[PDB]
């Protein structure tokens, strides 16, 4: 019964080390049945990420036009499973950057529902 907006917050928001991704991928239920291979966390306020839905309108990867690019760079952590990672012992490399995010927005209130990319 999780909404698309709630799922985006669970997978992609960290509004709060080398082991960050190992710990975060676990606590967000992204290693439950399989190791989710790639995931990005946004290290910004929920308000600042929701505001992206009023910024630069762009096409999404899938061809819809409800995508938005952040005008500002944001603090993000990229998590990517190692070559040698095997479930249920899921292993991630943690990479920090300052990049624009692209999100899909839907619904009322009009908030992020899908992490399209970082640029
Ligand atoms: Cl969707
Ligand atoms: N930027
Ligand atoms: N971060
Ligand atoms: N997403
Ligand atoms: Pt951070
Ligand atoms: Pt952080
Ligand atoms: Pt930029
Ligand atoms: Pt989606
Ligand atoms: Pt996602
Ligand atoms: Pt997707």
């Amino acid at each position: 019964k999780e909404t698309a907006a709630a799922k985006f917050e669970r997978q992609h928001m960290d509004s709060s080390s080398s082991n960050y991704c190992n710990q975060m991928m676990k606590s967000r239920n992204l290693t439950k049945d399989r190791c989710k291979p790639v995931n990005t966390f946004v290290h910004e306020s929920l308000a600042d990420v929701q505001a992206v839905c009023s910024q630069k309108n762009v096409a999404c990867k899938n061809g819809q036009t409800n995508c938005y690019q952040s005008y500002s760079t944001m603090s993000i952590t990229d998590c990517r499973e190692t070559g040698s990672s095997k479930y249920p012992n899921c292993a991630y490399k943690t990479t920090q950057a300052n990049k624009h995010i692209i999100v899909a927005c839907e619904g009322n209130p009009y908030v992020p529902v899908h992490f399209d990319a970082s640029v």
